[PDB]
């Protein structure tokens, strides 16, 4: 049983948490499912469980749409930062070693992994309970889903007062963070701009762009401070790039969850793994058709290998392998980054063009554009000073940028709202099919849960 008497009490649940955000991610692959399959770019092998979640066929009767659509494993996280939350400051009063700062330290990162948590349940399912305070397990509060905006308005005001407490970096060398300090925990524990990312984020899927802006600025104005910079190609897609653990480059992880569920179960075959054919890959004519450019540094130049580039490899097949995350111990090491400095400024270019400020929105699509081989684009010459064009184009650049790191779903619907280009897909946002079903044992357990009306 969990006691927090000592500061190895403390450490351990607080990295239970860390762990638990992890899992609610990474169980049966959620967080590509969810966010790179679900109307994505990914061609299906064979799988029928996996063609129904792309094809967004939620309802059919497949165990795996069934396990991703219960939400337990996020209220896990909630539950157990709440316990935290509740007990740890008692750990103060009864270990010397356990300083008050130690204390504001472990509350502001368990605080921070709850809101994230609500706000990444509320992109999936929408309206979700609104529990604050922690409940014993196998039991859960009686209570009906909470509107969706009441949820993310608890999460800002969580991450805000989080961010009061969360500093860039943790410990110094004549002051150890449970053991290690600075770069040490770089790309490891939540950051002041991990919560920041976060609030970006929640603001933009909220439409509030003004905000998004803001948040999206001080980010990218504060990377240094966390060591977070612009990846190269070839350090994105390294065997000890961005996605291994212990990368040189890990502080660009503004926000993500390392392993001690992979994208690379779904994409990788032979010959990186001894897997005949890949589950999930982006077939030639897709490739084609959202690489425009063969200049481009993610579908152009070979990596080494004959028949490859930055994002695929086996060119020469007919089912290329989609290898722009290959982290290989088959067994598995690859991070979930949720966040890196190209997102924040694709989003702030987003938000920028949401505001009418789209000469502005430039500047940062160019960022990205020419890191990737691209050559800078300019508002007049290449959109006809036409924000719907540029808008457009940076989901685009995000299509291609942020593939395979569970984006392009929630992006599309983001750039749906903006766009407006699609009556089905408005229709698809207003009437809830763009959220999951909720599990049928969860509604079972808990009879003021009431399913999405879509789903019905």
């Amino acid at each position: 049983t969990q006691q927090w008497k000592t500061l190895e009490d403390t450490r351990s649940a607080l990295m239970g948490v860390y762990g638990l955000t992890r899992a609610a991610l990474a169980d049966n692959n959620t967080h590509w499912i969810c966010g790179d399959l679900r109307k994505g770019d990914f061609t299906v092998y064979k799988r029928s469980d996996l063609q129904a979640v792309s094809d967004n066929e939620l309802n059919k009767p497949y165990d795996l749409l069934k396990k991703v659509s219960n939400w337990r494993r996020f209220y896990a996280v909630i539950n157990a930062a709440s316990v935290f939350m509740e007990k740890a400051p008692r750990t103060v009063e009864l270990d010397r070693s356990y300083s008050e700062q130690n204390l504001k330290y472990d509350i502001a990162q368990v605080r921070a992994l709850r809101a994230f948590a609500y706000f990444y349940m509320v992109r999936i399912w929408g309206d979700v309970p609104l529990v604050t305070y922690s409940y014993d397990n196998g039991t859960f509060p009686s209570m009906p889903r909470t509107d969706a905006q009441t949820v993310l308005s608890y999460a800002k005001a969580e991450l805000l007062t989080a961010i009061e407490d969360l500093p860039y970096q943790y410990g110094t060398q004549t002051n150890l963070y449970y053991g290690s300090y600075g770069a040490q925990w770089q790309g490891k524990l939540f950051n002041k701009l991990s919560a920041y990312s976060v609030l970006a984020h929640i603001c933009a899927w909220q439409g509030n762009y003004a905000e998004a802006e803001t948040y999206s600025a001080f980010i990218i104005d504060h990377a240094s401070e966390i060591n977070a910079k612009y990846t190269s190609i070839a350090d994105l897609t390294s065997e000890t790039g961005l996605f291994y653990s212990n990368a040189s480059v890990k502080g660009s992880r503004i926000l993500g969850f390392n392993f001690a569920g992979h994208l690379e179960q779904l994409t990788l075959a032979y010959p990186l793994v001894q897997k005949s054919y890949p589950e999930i890959y982006i077939s030639k004519d897709s490739l084609f058709s959202i690489f425009t450019n063969f200049d481009d540094l993610r579908f152009g130049i070979i990596d080494t290998i004959k028949y490859s580039s930055y994002y695929v490899q086996n060119l020469n097949e007919e089912t290329p392998v989609f290898s722009k995350i290959k982290i290989i111990q088959g067994v598995f090491g690859s991070s979930i980054v949720f966040t890196r400095l190209e997102d924040i400024t694709l989003l702030r270019a987003e938000a920028l063009c949401a505001l009418n400020r789209s000469t502005e929105a430039v500047s940062y699509l160019n960022m990205i554009r020419t890191n990737r081989g691209l050559r800078e684009v300019s508002f007049k010459k290449d959109f006809g000073n036409n924000r719907e064009s540029l808008i457009a184009e940076i989901f685009e650049e995000r299509r291609r940028e942020l593939m395979g790191e569970g984006w392009r779903w929630y992006d599309l619907v983001r750039r749906q709202k903006l766009m407006k280009d699609n009556e089905a897909f408005l229709r698809l946002i207003s009437s809830g099919g763009i959220y999951w079903p909720v599990s049928e044992d969860i509604i079972t357990a808990n009879s003021q849960i009431e399913q999405n009306e879509f789903w019905k």
